[PDB]
């Protein structure tokens, strides 16, 4: 397996290559899918980028699960709308929001060891892409998945969440419960 | 005690310190926060430093690079980075300013952020007014690399960090620090001067 490329690394921080839709079927793309999702399942995280491995190429992959969710306390989850949804591969993945709808929560990223900071995200959006089999798809997604989506978009524009965070918000992830400092935006909806 | 560095994400690094009262600077008390900051430099060891990051909500930084930390840096790098020896400094209550137009981007680090480096666009010249460590009013003009260091430290003291002024798609891990930067970053070095 493929590790995790850590920032810094400019296949992170450049614009991935579509796929050729006629070749999404191929050996070579479905074994980057594979490795894809066992790397993503190994970290263990909800969702992954190609480039985070190496990878220059408009593939993402995302899922969430009742198990990952157990990990967080019941009003966390109320509050930042995160329901388990089936494993997603999108190909040339093009994301658009639904509305205008805002909210800010935490985030992190396995391509930055050790820190979160708050971001702001839509709430709701629409993807349209290719799905494994090379066929054509559209997903709506609201709360938690839509900023999975909008987190694993933006790496395939070199784009980490590093550079549109809130300010005064960066933190260790030991420090991620600790207030939000004065004049910081209030995390929610 | 010694106090541990504080790291990125307590309130006292991202809120703006109070001055201290002038007539206090002198004091034990002031004196023993500010050898704390120095020890603390040097156990890093570090090349700036400033009180919030020990915790202290005063507007205090302490700063030192010595010919020996510099040894182990490439001469391009020293060149390019116009970074120079300078003995130990302390400001109180610092007031920094530019003296002129001319800017430079180079990597930086923060001790409050552990692992990281990334691309941050400094003035180059800069002049500092304040207080030393006896409560003298003092003027420090600097450039190049101590300029920098000044603005960094200065920075903390505003409850700022380098994270949220720094150049798009140049954060980077330490063991990263060298790779090449990205298309669309701008490279490092200074406008002319
Ligand atoms: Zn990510
Ligand atoms: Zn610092």
């Amino acid at each position: 397996l493929p590790e995790i490329v850590a920032s810094g690394d400019p296949v992170l921080h450049e614009k991935a290559r579509e796929v050729d839709p006629g070749e999404i079927g191929s050996e070579r793309i479905q074994k980057i899918i594979d490795d894809m999702i066992k790397v993503m399942r190994l970290a263990p995280c909800v969702g992954l980028a190609a480039p985070q491995i190496g990878v220059p190429l408009r593939i993402i992959v995302l899922e969430d699960t009742k198990e990952y969710i157990s990990y967080a306390p019941k009003e966390e989850i109320l509050a930042q709308e995160r329901r388990h949804f089936d494993l997603m591969v999108m190909v040339n993945p093009v994301l658009k929001e639904r509305s205008n709808k805002k909210a800010l929560f935490f985030e992190g990223c396995e391509s930055v060891d050790g820190f979160r900071a708050a971001v702001e995200r839509y709430l709701e959006v629409v993807v349209t892409g290719y799905d494994r089999q090379g066929k054509r798809i559209e997903v709506n997604a609201s709360g938690w998945q839509a900023r999975i989506l909008q987190h694993e978009c933006d790496h395939l524009d070199g784009n980490l969440y590093v550079d549109k965070m809130v300010p005064r918000t960066f933190r260790t992830v030991d420090n991620l419960d600790l207030p939000l400092a004065e004049g910081c935006p209030k995390l929610g909806s």
